[PDB]
């Protein structure tokens, strides 16, 4: 039976990926860039700060000095950080507590494989901290999603082999980073954004450990 469970923090644990999206809208629109809609930031998910900054550049073919790059970053980030400051456990997605003090109940291992270094600070505003044997850290990684080296971290922080876990995602970059790494990924939203290929769930309700042992076992 797998023996971890890898999880992505925003849009999986709450909706901060509807927050981010906010932000890197309202930025892309401060520099004159008008393509970041919800389409468009399926390709932004998963990714980190900086390459989501180089990629909405990238859509208007814009250059800016490396000094307005970092405060470009600074900017959204301080956006955001402003925006879930009254995060709570009222936020926490339905299912997901549950799902934790049932792995934990069976001694499954819980790592955080997010890309954000907002991470630690949301687990602590939603009372989720406790449950989690391990937060993988996104500066410490030499690549980030969708390169699998966060989920490898993850699994191997909590002393787990990556093919002896399920990775929980939202995001296409994320979904590549979990297939790559060796774990089974399974994705919460749309399989029209998603793929075909792998287990796709509507919402986090069906994230149950009852659900999870079948697709392992499947
Ligand atoms: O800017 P932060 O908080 O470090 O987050 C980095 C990334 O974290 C990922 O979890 C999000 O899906 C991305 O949207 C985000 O860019
Ligand atoms: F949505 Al994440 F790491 F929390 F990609
Ligand atoms: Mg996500
Ligand atoms: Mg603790
Ligand atoms: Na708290």
């Amino acid at each position: 039976m797998f023996k971890a469970v890898l999880f992505d923090l925003n849009g999986v644990i709450t909706d901060t990926a509807e927050y981010h999206f906010r932000a890197w809208k309202a930025l892309a629109e401060e520099i004159g860039i008008n393509g970041v809609d919800r389409q468009f930031n399926e390709q932004l998910k998963g990714v980190s700060r900086e390459d989501s900054l180089q990629k909405i550049l990238d859509l208007a073919d814009k250059k800016v000095s490396a000094e307005e790059f970092k405060e470009l970053a600074k900017r959204k980030n301080d956006n955001y950080v402003k925006m879930i400051q009254d995060v709570s456990p009222a936020d926490v997605y339905p299912g997901i507590l549950q799902l934790l003090k049932d792995l934990r109940s069976n001694k499954i291992k819980i790592a955080l494989a997010s890309a954000s270094k907002n991470g630690p600070f949301l687990l602590e505003r939603m009372n989720l901290t406790g449950y989690f044997d391990a937060i993988a850290d996104p500066a410490e990684v030499a690549a980030s999603k969708p390169a699998p080296d966060i989920f490898i971290a993850a699994a191997h922080a909590v002393g787990v082999a990556p093919s002896e876990s399920i990775g929980l995602e939202d995001s296409q970059a994320g979904i590549q980073a979990i297939k790559d790494s060796g774990a089974l990924p399974i994705g919460v939203g749309r399989p029209e954004d998603l793929g075909d290929d792998i287990v796709i769930v509507p919402d986090t309700s069906h994230y149950t450990l009852e659900f999870l042992k079948e697709v392992w076992l499947q």
